[PDB]
Order: structure tokens, then C-alpha cells, then sequence
């Protein structure tokens, strides 16, 4: 389909659902 | 499908759900 | 499907439910 | 399926539940 | 299914519940 | 890289939180 | 790299909390 | 990578956390 | 790679945590 | 890699808690 690659940084995430992609 | 390959980084998550991809 | 590899890095994660992946 | 290999690291995990992938 | 191999690491884990991989 | 803390106090207080509250102070030390 | 820590004190309350609260004072330690 | 503690005190005080607490203070130890 | 500590007190009080409470006070120790 | 402690003293209370409480304090040694 569309191959991601993400390479992506992040940090102090809290409470939240979901962190990235999805199918 | 899609083939993905995060290479991602974080820290100091708390008391989230999902941190990272799904199908 | 869509083979991925995350080679992500974290740490000081407290009190959630999931971290990685999920199908 | 996907044929998933993490590499990842952490540490200070805490009072959670899952840390890993699942199915 | 989707053969897993983590080559993970932690340490520091206190009163949590899962650790790992779910089938 | 020019970095110190000489600090004296610092209070927190909180009923009952339905969410988080992080407190970090950290010198130096690089994140990931 | 300079960075170092002379601080006297910190205080912290919380009576209940439903979430996580941290305290975080490192220093040069780069965390993964 | 210049990096040292010398500190006095700190105090932490919480009734009932449902949650977590954490209080690192480490130096130069780099955390995986 | 410098670090040292040389460090008089901290103290630490909790009536009842439902979690956990860290305390990590180290030098150069790498932690996996 | 230059590591090395002295230091006085360090003191510890916590009345019931229901979790865990770590007190960690090495120098140098790395940690799997």
C-alpha cells in the first residue's frame, strides 16, 4: 500500500489513546 | 500491506493505552 | 501484512496499559 | 502476518500492565 | 502467525503485571 | 555548556488528580 | 559538558492522586 | 563530561497515590 | 568521563502509596 | 571514566506503602 517509515521522536506523552500509526 | 518501520524514540510516558502502531 | 520492525527506545513509563505493538 | 522484531529499550517501568507487543 | 524476536531491555520493573509478548 | 542548579524549595500539592502531573528538574542530562 | 548540583531542599504533597506524578533530578546522566 | 552532586536535603511526602511517584537523582550514569 | 558525589542527607516520607515510589542515587553505573 | 562517593549520610521513611520503594546508590557499576 503506502510503506511508511516514520523516524519520529517524541517524549513525555501521558494519558493519551493511541501514539503512531495505524491499519 | 504497508510495511512500516517506526525507528521512533520517547520516554516518560504515564499512564497512557497505546504507545506505537496497530492492525 | 505489513512487517515492521521498531527499534524505538523509551523508559520511565508508569501505570499504563500497552506499549508496542498490536494486532 | 506482520513478522514483527522490536529492538527496543527501557527501563523504569512501573505499576503497568503490558509492555510488548500482543496478538 | 508473526514471529516476534524483541532483543529488548529494561530493568527496574516494580509491581506491574505483564512483561513480554501475548498470544 | 554552561549548567547548575543552587535552588532552595519547591512545593506540589493535588487533591485527586484524574489525568498526571510530571515535576522534572534535571541538569545536563539529554533526554531521549 | 559542565553541570553539577549543590541544592538544599524540595518539598512534594499529593493526598490522592489517580494518574502518576514524577520527580525527576538527574544530571550529565543522559536517560535512553 | 563534567558532572557532580553535592546537595543538603530534599523531602517528599504524599498520603495515598494511586498512580506513581518517581525521584531519580543520579549522575554521568547513563540509563538504558 | 567525570562524575562524584559527595552529598550530606535527603530524606523521604509517604503515609500509604498505591504505585511505587523510586529513589536512584548513582555515579557513572550504566543501568541496562 | 572517573566515578567515586563520599558522602555523609542519607536518611528514609515511609509509614505502609503498598507498591515498592528503591534506594539505589553505586558507583561505576554497570547494571544488566
Amino acid at each position: 500500500n503506502f510503506l511508511v517509515h516514520s523516524s519520529n521522536n517524541f517524549g513525555a506523552i501521558l494519558s493519551s489513546t493511541n501514539v503512531g500509526s495505524n491499519t
